[PDB]
């Protein structure tokens, strides 16, 4: 028993970390294979940075500009390219550490862990959501830019995120690792801010079927409510709305509770009415909302990776 | 900016997990050199539980009781001794995967990292506490016996708990690796009881700390108050006694935040007496206790390990 905010071993990533330096930028940048990735934004100076054309900024820059750190062991690079807010350098060495992989572009709501590095280095890994407004509540500091976030599954390494910057309500946005900025922003010093975010409520449903496994049953009631007359509870405080799929991804958590995914809804709701009242749930005394149904089933069963 | 619970990267430990056979008995082993470290009762049986000799019962195996089983190889046991709760089962072959490493017996109030493994696979990482009744807050099922716990400290691994056991309030007990329980606990199946848990004064300071770095400031005021007064309203709290010692500890955070140690007890007083009022503090609604003053520096400064 117990339930805590768990990430995936981070041994096939840390593997992976280089440090990319360039004029005065100095970032992480991710090797596999003889490619390594990294925020394009390492080409800027403390000039480029204001509203940079990256075309024009590339085209002018050589291979030897970039210095590619693993380890003490320089990279060269071969060659370059730019997809999206993302340099791809080729360099002459394949990684033989290099993990089973895929990119994958995740959904908000969705969770993975995020192995924060400085200097090429790892210096520690976490637990992650992206929020439906597509920023990540991470913990960053200057340096931690081309840390990547991934989940691990049996033996695949699924990298989701690559990190570029903190928004100044100092939560951070990145991209996908084909570069893609998740949510509007771009990659260029402006004004910009989050959106109003919401809470994951298929999540927080989750994590309740957590407790429930767990013992804690105190938030429980006989009542049942519709899938309508939730939502319509749930938008007022700031919820977002559980769509029948949600239902059904819910639907292993139903069975093995024996608690109806639309009973444990009338339970939120009184929880959302009612606060909970100096109780605490797994240990907390806020809803939390950064467990999927995935991690719960992962967490309360015991599923591991080779 | 940012803080999060954040665990140690877990490549070098997760390179040590194996798994460990013995009878029905499966659980994990840590594999350094050419030594097999593992809770002691993987030679018990289902009615070898209740009250064992552990010599006794060790004087009846042979090498090839024990299958240590390392990814898809078989490890062979060339010999096998006990210390105190461990068995340390010497093997043929060395692991090239030995990180530098050390054992420590750590204090209560210390932090770690659990790598959650079953059938010698790692699973997921967490960041823990020693509890002050030695008790770790722990996730683990079955089969977790035998994960480990630890500080990464440059490039060294400091081994500090072995998991051996949940207690009926769902909390973990364990060992160093030199096989010592913390606490007053037995590995024989009997009633015991934790014994009453306290709060980590000086690491919730120290996390208050973290959240004037990160801009939470509102907690904050203009009265003082003594290490003597102090302790008073501490213990009516059941908060452990700040000593002078950790005062001290606490001096560089004091010194970069500009807030005298005893200001921040002022600060947590008044957030003792008078709740927290529905507002929050690094994103919690209690007062966290599970950062030690290395964690709050570590994090908020940017310290890597290769
Ligand atoms: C990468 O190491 C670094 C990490 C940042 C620094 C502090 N924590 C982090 O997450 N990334 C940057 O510093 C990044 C540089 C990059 C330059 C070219 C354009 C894309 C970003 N800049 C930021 O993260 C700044 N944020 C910012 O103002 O960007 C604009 C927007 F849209 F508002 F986000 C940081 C450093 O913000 C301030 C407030 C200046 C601390
Ligand atoms: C190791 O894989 C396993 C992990 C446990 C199981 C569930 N989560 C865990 O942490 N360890 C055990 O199951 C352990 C066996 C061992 C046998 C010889 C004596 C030392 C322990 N037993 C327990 O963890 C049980 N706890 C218990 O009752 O021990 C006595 C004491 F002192 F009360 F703790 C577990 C399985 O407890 C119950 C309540 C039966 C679920």
């Amino acid at each position: 028993s117990g339930f805590r905010k768990m990430a995936f071993p981070s041994g096939k990533v840390e593997g992976c970390m280089v440090q990319v330096t360039c004029g005065t930028t100095t970032l992480n940048g991710l090797w596999l294979d003889d490619v390594v990735y990294c925020p394009r934004h390492v080409i800027c100076t403390s000039e480029d940075m204001l509203n940079p054309n990256y075309e024009d900024l590339l085209i002018r820059k050589s291979n030897h500009n970039f210095l590619v750190q693993a380890g003490n062991v320089q990279l060269r690079v071969i060659g370059h390219s730019m997809q999206n807010c993302v340099l791809k350098l080729k360099v002459d060495t394949a990684n033989p550490k290099t993990p089973k992989y895929k990119f994958v572009r995740i959904q908000p709501g969705q969770t993975f862990s995020v192995l924060a590095c400085y200097n090429g280095s790892p210096s520690g890994v976490y637990q992650c959501a992206m929020r439906p407004n597509f920023t990540i509540k991470g913990s960053f500091l200057n340096g931690s830019c081309g840390s990547v976030g991934f989940n691990i599954d049996y033996d695949c390494v699924s990298f989701c995120y690559m990190h570029h910057m903190e928004l100044p309500t100092g939560v951070h946005a990145g991209t996908d690792l084909e570069g893609n900025f998740y949510g509007p922003f771009v990659d260029r010093q402006t004004a910009q801010a989050a959106g109003t975010d919401t809470t994951i409520t298929v999540n927080v449903l989750a994590w309740l079927y957590a407790a429930v496994i767990n013992g804690d049953r105190w938030f429980l009631n006989r009542f049942t409510t519709t899938l309508n007359d939730f939502n319509l509870v749930a938008m007022k405080y700031n919820y977002e709305p559980l769509t029948q799929d949600h239902v059904d991804i819910l639907g292993p958590l139903s069975a093995q509770t024996g608690i109806a995914v639309l009973d444990m809804c009338a339970s939120l709701k009184e929880l959302l009415q009612n606060g909970m009242n100096g109780r605490t749930i797994l240990g907390s005394a806020l809803l939390e909302d950064e467990f999927t149904p995935f991690d719960v089933v992962r967490q309360c069963s015991g599923v591991t990776f080779q």
